[PDB]
Formats: C-alpha cells, sequence, structure tokens
C-alpha cells in the first residue's frame, strides 16, 4: 500500500507556502531537510506551535549558515559533522523524545583567504541565535574558542603551508541545539586537531591544559578532570583511545557540562566496558546497572569487532559506504560528581539500516518504550520514502548511550539530507571489503 | 603546456582499436594518454611505443575488470590507495617503463574466486605466447605456498569476520619494457594465507624460500643473513615481512625479493634497513647510503610511527594520511649479502614539492634531460589539474645502488589522464 512520506508533514507544507527565500541554496536546503525535520518533530509529539517555532528558527537563523547546497559538481565546504561532509544532522533522544540538531556554521568567507579553516563563521551564527534565548552564555565558549581553534595568524600560516594538512577535514567548531519547552539549549563542539598541528602540542595537552586553566575559576571540575587524565595516562603510550574534541553547553558556568571525547579504535565489548567504568574506577551500583544495558545494546547491534583505522576523510555524495568506524566515548566533568560520567557511541555507519532499526526496536520494547518500538521503523522509512530500504547502509551514523539517575538515555544520529520527495523531485552494500545486509 | 592526450601513438591507436565493451574502452582512454606520453618521453622508438601499447590493450586491459567508479561494484586492489588495479612506474636511472596490474576476470570476487586467487592464470595464458623467456617454475612454487587455494578461499568466505575490511589481493604481475621485449615479475601477498594456516607471514615466506633452496642452494646465504637481521630486531620490531616478488624467468637468472613494512618513518629506520643493522659496511653500501641520506633530506618525509591507513579511498577523495616506509631485500645467487631497496612512501604529500625534490636529485647526478623535463611531463599527465594542490600522484619512490649506479624509480597514479572527460 501507499506508505508514509515525510514530505506530507503539514508544518513543512504550510511553512513552504509562507517563506521568502532570496537565495536558491537556502530554498534547496529547506526542501532537502525540512520534510524529515517536520516529520521527526510531529512523531516526537511536539505541539503544532512548537513545530512551527523550531522550523522557523531553523530556516531563518540556521539555513543561511549552511553554505551552498551540497553537490559533487561544485566546490563546497567539507564538514566533519557527517561522513558525506554535509554540515547538518538531526538526532533524536529516543528516551525523552527530544529532537536535536547540529550544524557547522559556514558563511561567504568560509574556505577563502579570509577564513581558510572556517574559524570565524561561528560568531555570525551566534549573533543570530543569541537574541532568541537569554540564558545563552558565551564565557566558556570564548575560552575554548581561543585556546582550541585556529586564530587568524595561525590560519594564515597553515594556509600558506597547507601541504602540512593535505586532505584533512578542516572543521574548527559546530553548534547544536536541543529543542525543549518552547526554548532551546545551545552547545558547541570544538576540534583542536589543526591547533595541535600549528602549535606543536598534542590534542591531549591543548585540551587538558585549557580545562585546567578554566578550573582556576571553576574548581569543581577539577576532581573529574584529574580522574579522567589518570585513566588516560594508565592506558599508556600505545593506547587505542585518543582525545579528539571537546564540547560544552553555552550556558552559565555554574550549570555548563564540559565533555571530553576519546576516539577508541578498538571496536570490542571489552573496550566499551573499559571506557564505561574508566578502567574499574567507576564501579557503583548505578554504573553497573547501566553496564548491563551497554552489554545488551552491544549484543543487539552486533558491531564488526577489531581495530579500525581512521576512515577516508569523507565520502562523495551518492557513494555507498564500504567501511566500519572506530568507537567513541565522551566524559562529562560534572560540577557535583567527582567521577567523570561516560557516554558511549556505537558507531553504526556503513551497517545495514534495517538491521540496526530492528536492534533498536527490540531494545525499545525491552525498556517498555512501546510507542517508540511501534513507530520507529515506519517513521525512519518515511524520511526516505523512495529508497530501497532493505539495502540502506548509511542512515544510522551512530547511537549514543548514557545512564543517569537510573534512566537509560539512548539517542540516534541520522543522515539528514535529500529527504521526503527529493529523490523523485547494482546493490553496492554487499560488495567491497565489508558486507552489509539484513 | 603539454598534454599527454596529444601523444601520437595514443591518438593513432584510438583510431584503430576494436572494443567490445565500454569498460575496456574507458580503461584505454583513462590510462593510455599517460602511458603513451611516458614511453615517448623515455625515448622509446615508435615501433616499441605501438608494440607495448597494443600488447597492453589486447592482453592486459581485458584483465583489469570493470572500469573503476564509485557507483558500481568493483575489485579493490592493493596496488593503489584507490584500489585501482593498474600502475605505471618509471626507472629514472635507465629510462625503463614498467607497469603493474592485478589480474581480474569474470569470476573475481564471486563465490568461484572470492579472493581473486585464480584470475592470474588466465592473464598468464595471454602473455606466455608473446615472450619465450617467461618461466613459471618459481611462480608455481610461490603461488602454491603463499596464496589461498580453493578450499582456504571457501573457508575464509564463510568466516568473513577473519577478513573484515582487509584488501584481498593475492598476486599482481609487472612488466618491464626493454629492448622490444618484456620481463615479467610477480608480487605475492601471503597475509590471508597466514590467517587460514595460522602461520605468520615471516614463517610462510622464509619457509617457502627455504623449501626452494633445496633445489637452488645459492639463495640460502643471503636468506640466512636477512633472517638473522630480522631476528635481531626482536618481537616488538617496527618492521615486519609483508610480501615477496620474483622474476618469471629461468631460475638461474631469477631474483627473489622479500619486503618489509617499516612503521617507523625516520632516517635512522631507513639507514638500519640499508645496512642490515650495521652488517653492510663496504664502500659500495656507504656510497649508496650517502645518496639515501641526500634523498631523505630533499624529500622531507613526515617522521614518526605511522598506522596502517584506511583499506582504500573512494575515487575523487584527496588523502589525509602519511604512510609507513617499505624496503625489500634481493637474494642474489652470486652474492652472499642480501641487497636492499628502500621506498620513500610519498603518497599524500604535495606532488609539486616531491617533483621539486626529484628534480634537484637529478640535477645533482648530472641527469640534465631528466631534470629539465620531469615536472613538465608529470603535469602533462594530468593537464587540467590544479597542479600545486595535488597530493596523490607520487605513490612512492624506490632507491637501490649497485655497481656504482644509483637506481631511482617513481611509482605514479595512473588513472583518468590527459583529456579525460
Amino acid at each position: 500500500m501507499k506508505a508514509a512520506n515525510a514530505s506530507s508533514a503539514e508544518a513543512y507544507r504550510v511553512l513552504s507556502r509562507a517563506f521568502r527565500f532570496d537565495n536558491e541554496d537556502q530554498k534547496l536546503w529547506w526542501h532537502s531537510t525540512a520534510p524529515m525535520f517536520a516529520k521527526m518533530l510531529e512523531t516526537a509529539n511536539y505541539t503544532t506551535p512548537c513545530q512551527y517555532q523550531y522550523l522557523i528558527t531553523y530556516k531563518e537563523c540556521v539555513i543561511p549558515s549552511l553554505g551552498c547546497y551540497p553537490t559533487n559538481s561544485a566546490p563546497r565546504w567539507l564538514s566533519i559533522l557527517t561522513r558525506y561532509g554535509t554540515p547538518f544532522e538531526l538526532s533524536l533522544n529516543c528516551s525523552n523524545s527530544i529532537v536535536r540538531y547540529t550544524f557547522e556554521p559556514i558563511n561567504q568567507h568560509t574556505g577563502t583567504d579570509k577564513d581558510p579553516f572556517n574559524t570565524h563563521a561561528i560568531w555570525e551564527s551566534l549573533q543570530h541565535l543569541l537574541p532568541l534565548e537569554k540564558s545563552i552564555d558565551l564565557e566558556w565558549f570564548r575560552h575554548f574558542k581561543h585556546d582550541l581553534t585556529l586564530n587568524s595568524e595561525e590560519s594564515a600560516f597553515l594556509a600558506h603551508n597547507d601541504r602540512l594538512v593535505g586532505g584533512t577535514i578542516r572543521t574548527q567548531n559546530k553548534l547544536a541545539l536541543d529543542l525543549k519547552d518552547g526554548r532551546f539549549a545551545l552547545k558547541t563542539y570544538i576540534y583542536p586537531a589543526l591547533k595541535a598541528v600549528v602549535t606543536g602540542k598534542t590534542i591531549h595537552e591543548l585540551v587538558f591544559g585549557s580545562v585546567r586553566r578554566l578550573a582556576v575559576r571553576e574548581p569543581r571540575i577539577l576532581p573529574p578532570l584529574n580522574m579522567l587524565e589518570e585513566y588516560i595516562r594508565s592506558r599508556g603510550s600505545k593506547s587505542t583511545a585518543s582525545p579528539r574534541l571537546v564540547s560544552c553547553d553555552l550556558t552559565s558556568p555554574a550549570k555548563s557540562r564540559i565533555k571530553i571525547y576519546l576516539l577508541e579504535q578498538m571496536v570490542s565489548l571489552e573496550a566499551m566496558e573499559d571506557l564505561w567504568t574508566l578502567g574499574g574506577r567507576r564501579r557503583d551500583a548505578s554504573t553497573l546497572e547501566g553496564l548491563s544495558l551497554v552489554r545488551e545494546l552491544w549484543d543487539l547491534i552486533q558491531l564488526s569487532p577489531g581495530l579500525k583505522s581512521y576512515p577516508a576523510p569523507y565520502l562523495p555524495l551518492g557513494v555507498i559506504p564500504d567501511e566500519r568506524l572506530p568507537l567513541m566515548a565522551n566524559f562529562t566533568l560534572h560540577q557535583n560528581d567527582p567521577v567523570p560520567e561516560p557516554q558511549v557511541y556505537f558507531t553504526t555507519f556503513g551497517m545495514n539500516d534495517m538491521a540496526v532499526a530492528d536492534a533498536l526496536t527490540t531494545f525499545f520494547e525491552r525498556r517498555g518504550w512501546s510507542e517508540m518500538a511501534r513507530t520507529y521503523e515506519t517513521t525512519l522509512k518515511s524520511y526516505y520514502p523512495h529508497a530501497d530500504h532493505d539495502k540502506l547502509n548509511y542512515l544510522h551514523a551512530y547511537i549514543s548511550f548514557s545512564y543517569r539517575d537510573r534512566t537509560p538515555y539512548l539517542s540516534v544520529y541520522l543522515q539528514s539530507f535529500e529527504t521526503g520527495d527529493w529523490a523523485v523531485a547494482p546493490d553496492l552494500s554487499k560488495t567491497g571489503v565489508y558486507y552489509s545486509g539484513l
């Protein structure tokens, strides 16, 4: 029978009738991403006024910061945000039905000699969002931006010496919005890799150094920072885990959570357990309860185990993945908890989407999330209603898990590009060095 | 200002040739402008240019599989970082062009040959009649010992967790084009054989050469010395055996090479391979070492330990990687000491910078013609590229030194050349 299509979502259709677009790229970005976004909000039980509110802020404040509409046939900025280098991604917190999105701000100077590593554009996006949420605070943002991203003179140096960085993805920072209660919370993610190159320091040194400087004025983050650094040092110089980025909430320093992210190139349950417990340092009842759910998710998802290289820097659009990625975990430095809190990522990108959806659905049923369980797969298909669904192997980028207040928090991060009726407006998943199938 | 698609032999043969499928036609136009221009610039006579290009088109192109794109299933070869199964190389010291390829046929990657261990025999069938001096005695020995057989292939296909992401190439062929003939070589990759047999690659390679040495005892002394050197590096060594190659010719004339991957990119690591940990201290070794050091200084490889990279890259994607070194050791039948050849693995580095470094090296050896034209010719292979931003043309540079003669070869991206698209 005729199946659900996200291009039918009413808020999408109504807003399309109302909006001014002065630029073809913004119009394309809207029609490419809004069907899925509107459908995701609807299915997550956002009220109709909230659906309008969040889509309008997205169109007016965010779309103009997404750059040219991405194609393989013209130059575009390649973002670390997705494997295809596109600068936008939706995520759903399945436990509390909160929609989130992340984007990499891009403007006219991005990738030119005025801003060759895209270190300046974020300020222009912040200019547009700030008036809408008076609780936004940039104190920590400013600190990490200064310490962990390229400044103008480092940018000029690296641009003139760009053979040092070749095909490296250049993203310095992204923003994320969590959509709740007619408001939004803003977060930043900061990528110190190129700052490490220009300074001759390691990412570890930059990140731990910057947080320690912050801890002079906010001493409450020091105990978990110290524990995290001890855990890291205990793994030795041949460790499979390495620090790669930081994030923080753009809110009052009293409340903001700093997260430090470790890439974990060993894909194994043992590696994920070691991260979850920080090498047996984090052993309390609630942690061990959460660990049983990590193990259940591990068993359901069936990631391809073993050591993983870094992948190709990006995939051209239209290309079917033939790859498996490292794991990742991050650690929150809670102001009221001496032990860092882990969140782990099951990196599913490249795996069969219908099998991942089945694993998620089983997990949802086991948690008694009966709404999520019966709607998830039908809704996911509606995002890409013209696709050969059983062959897809790139919709689920990763699944994140944390356990706090004895509550499982599971989020899915999903390909968000050319959704709904876009596709109408030789089975590669099963060849190459990996097999992906139902 | 030159364009490889102007090469006369390429233009003329393009007017002459029958192609029965689009894949072969695309392979020809993709690779032949560079191939023809390379033969021209290396001073091959006109009849030689035609002879080698015709044999390539008729005997090799039909063994290259489907034309590589990102939108259709294809065999991913270990020969290049993009998984394409063809690569040209130029010996810059003697102006000899070589090409290497991985035989592929209709059964490659199917349940009949899931690791592409059988296709090579068909390619050999097409080449054998053209060159009377091809001999397969050592080939059959090494292929038996070091590549997967049908049973092992079926076992690994049903236990794919053991293979997971790994590039599956078992064996490649190489042709050296000299004096109206060609010399045929094979490279054999025992990694998956090691998985199924439980042997290390070291055990497989050294065992197989020891077995051959029963019939050819003259290879034993250099093999023993090489193994002694490897053993002296211990169990945490940054260098490990990865593959073997040999000539496909009379055993009396054939050289076996054993290849070590060296994860530590440093002049120290390079020198230790060059001297076999101080075992080679003769005048000739030291003259060669002088040039190794000069090349190291000019090329400026990024030093430090390097991980294995992604198994391959999608076509079109510029790399962000720096790679391990490699060295091989020749077992000469008339020399007790193994001879090293070292590889400066340049893939991922700025190509114009590497071409500048090679140009300086050539000038310094008095190779005036080579120095004057190297960069112009290289640009002519990819005439529409933004040359100063290229970082994937020079895969690696190899170097050996013997009989007062420095042998420098370049191995080059060979795909979508001249006026492509």
